[PDB]
DNA sequence: AAAAAAAAAAAAAAAAAAAAAAAAAAAAAAAAAAAAAAAAAAAAAAAAAAAAAAAAAAAAAAAAAAAAAAAAAAAAAAAAAAAAAAAAAAAAAAAAAAAAAAAAAAAAAAAAAAAAAA
């Protein structure tokens, strides 16, 4: 579902499942900011996606957050991609 | 080779938890005014000291409020039953240092393979 706002969450207060699945999955150990290393990116193709409804939206914008505020190489790099199911048929 | 326990099939019973978003309150941890307390200077009312003095305890003795005796009568407090409040004694405990077992990196060297030379 929704994730930690990590603009109003404390630094400290990132200890839920879903980022550490996040951070041990991306393997570059954003936790901390100095294990933190881009190199050891396990995926440089980076899929953000989302359900096609506004809740979606709203998950995506999390995911943007804690990809740009925490680990902000891996944005300016552009491995951080965002698919675009569809609402309707 | 006998006993026992796990797990999985599918209809049934019954539960639990993480986040977003704003606005208000309640804990809980800090700077920072603000006043006790303490160290170290100079400074100044009190004891000392002395001579000089006169105000209240003694003493005579009456008398007038008194503390023991007598009586009647009211009924506060003490000790025995129960029923609550509040504190040491003793035992228990959750993190927490110590120990032991498994995962990841390491190169030495060779089997098998791929590739090419003459």
């Amino acid at each position: 579902g929704k994730i930690l706002n990590v603009e109003k969450a404390r630094f400290d207060k990132m200890l839920s499942s879903q980022e550490v699945a996040t951070l041990i999955t991306a393997l570059g150990c954003g936790i901390g900011r100095d294990e933190y290393n881009p190199d050891k990116l396990r995926y440089h193709s980076i899929i953000i996606m989302t359900d096609a409804d506004v809740d979606g939206s709203h998950i995506r914008t999390l995911l943007l957050t804690f990809f740009y505020r925490q680990m902000p190489e891996i944005v300016e790099r552009g491995h951080v991609y965002i698919a675009q199911p569809p609402l309707y048929k």
